């Protein structure tokens, strides 16, 4: 199940659908949540959850990066 609420997740925050979590996309999560971070800790967060460096948060980085925080 975990994968399947993960990958579900995956797919809200997919807003463009595009199998990639933008920035933006991010951004708007935070927000939702009612959690507002400053663009210098945003930033941070995709360059240091992209593991290459893509600049675009895939699912593997971002589990990963959800497992960190949990
Ligand atoms: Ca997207
Ligand atoms: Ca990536």
């Amino acid at each position: 199940d975990a994968e399947e609420e993960l990958k579900e997740a995956f797919k809200v925050f997919d807003k463009d659908q595009n199998g990639y979590i933008s920035a933006s996309e991010l951004r708007h999560v935070m927000i939702n949540l009612g959690e507002k971070l400053t663009d210098e800790e945003v930033e941070q967060m995709i360059k240091e959850a992209d593991l290459d460096g893509d600049g675009q948060v895939n699912y593997e980085e971002f589990v990963k990066m959800m497992m960190t925080v949990r």
